[PDB]
């Protein structure tokens, strides 16, 4: 129909706003400690204490199969990120001290998106 065409166009300008979000978002993460999932190998008790893991090459996948239906589930995954880190990791970790820098710095370029999101429709 011209209207799933319609539906799959909005997707993909999601899609594509997402990406640039994501990329804004990884740089506020220049150490690439969230860059990749936390290795199973060289932390094999990680699934005992975080039970959805979660890291920025993972929502890439997600991102690039069209797979975020709205800004929230993006930002659920985001927000895995960082909680998951905060509770794996003790204050006093650069772990930890990572997770609240991504969070805090990440939450201007999240309230301008949520903006344009409602705007654009």
């Amino acid at each position: 129909s011209m209207e799933q065409v319609a539906m799959e166009l909005r997707l993909t300008e999601l899609t594509r706003l997402l990406r640039s979000v994501l990329d804004q978002l990884q740089d506020k993460d220049p150490a690439r400690i969230f860059a990749q999932p936390v290795s199973l190998k060289e932390v094999p008790d990680y699934l005992d204490h975080i039970k959805h893991p979660m890291d920025f090459a993972t929502m890439r996948k997600r991102l690039e199969a069209q797979g975020y239906k709205n800004l929230h589930e993006f930002e659920e995954d985001f927000d895995l990120i960082i909680d998951n880190c905060m509770k794996y990791n003790a204050r006093d970790t650069v772990f930890y001290r990572a997770a609240v820098r991504l969070r805090d710095q990440g939450g201007v370029v999240l309230r301008q998106a949520r903006r344009e999101v409602d705007s654009i429709g």
